């Protein structure tokens, strides 16, 4: 019935609002700039990002900001993790399949909600205390100069879709509960999950945007250009590792990674 699927739309909202304290809502007032308590500081060279410091409080500089952005990963990591917990029924499954709905689910996460920080011209950063140009990222020495720019092609057309939060929660959610995990013990409890999140999905995104003809079919088929931001990214962290043996990740992310 249409009521318990508005009611689980409000559920996951709330716990979104809750778990994420950078919405997307907050992103874009901060990135349109009209209105302006106070806009983010703007990194676009060198000589910007030290200066950068004495104004928001955050080994060459392209590695430096490779650190952060794993750091905020991590961040990122432990939200979608509190978050999850909170989709009815994520916790009631096996242990082991938690884990794996996490380790292949939150790379997707990451990617879809960062999109909420970027417009085309770079990101935010630094709880919307900051912003770094694609243009300076793209400047970095290889391999880390085409690191962010994958991640701003996606940004650039699933902005297209013009979702908002409440549409985020419960996508967000979808990809959690994806019963084709490799390594997933019992798929038929995640896949009825998945189906009821579906059917929330597809009812949030024809009440909030009635004029948007098959938002629902145009946001699944975004699916895989997720897949292909994941793939692409942990080949570039596998040049790093053999290229800076002297730069260390964090486990929680490197427990995420696990080829095949």
């Amino acid at each position: 019935e249409s009521a318990d699927l508005r009611a689980l739309a409000k559920h996951l909202y709330d716990s979104y609002i809750k778990s994420f304290p950078l919405t997307k809502a907050k992103a874009r007032a901060i990135l349109t700039g009209k209105t302006t308590d106070k806009s983010p500081f703007v990194i676009y060279d060198m000589n910007s990002l030290m200066m950068g410091e004495d104004k928001i409080k955050f080994k060459e500089v392209a590695i430096r900001i490779f650190q952060g952005c794993q750091f905020r990963s991590v961040e990122a990591v432990q939200e979608i993790t509190e978050y999850a917990k909170s989709i009815p029924g994520f916790v009631n499954l096996d242990l082991n399949d938690q884990v794996t709905l996490l380790k292949y689910g939150v790379h997707e996460i990451i990617y879809t909600m960062l999109a909420s920080l970027m417009n085309k011209d770079g990101v935010l950063i630094s709880e919307g205390q900051g912003f770094m140009t694609r243009e300076f990222l793209k400047s970095l020495r290889k391999p880390f100069g085409d690191f962010m720019e994958p991640k701003f092609e996606f940004a650039v057309k699933f902005n297209a879709l013009e979702l908002d939060d409440s549409d985020l929660a419960i996508f967000i959610a979808v990809i959690i509960l994806s019963g084709d995990r490799p390594g997933l013990l019992n798929v038929k409890p995640i896949e009825d999950i998945q189906d009821n999140l579906l059917q929330a999905l597809e009812l949030q995104l024809k009440l909030n945007h009635p004029e948007s003809s098959q938002l629902f079919a145009k946001l699944l088929q975004k699916m895989t250009d997720l897949r292909q931001i994941v793939t692409e990214h942990v080949q570039l962290l596998q040049v790093i590792k053999k290229t800076e043996t002297d730069m260390s990740l964090h486990p929680l992310l490197q427990e995420i990674y696990k080829d095949l």
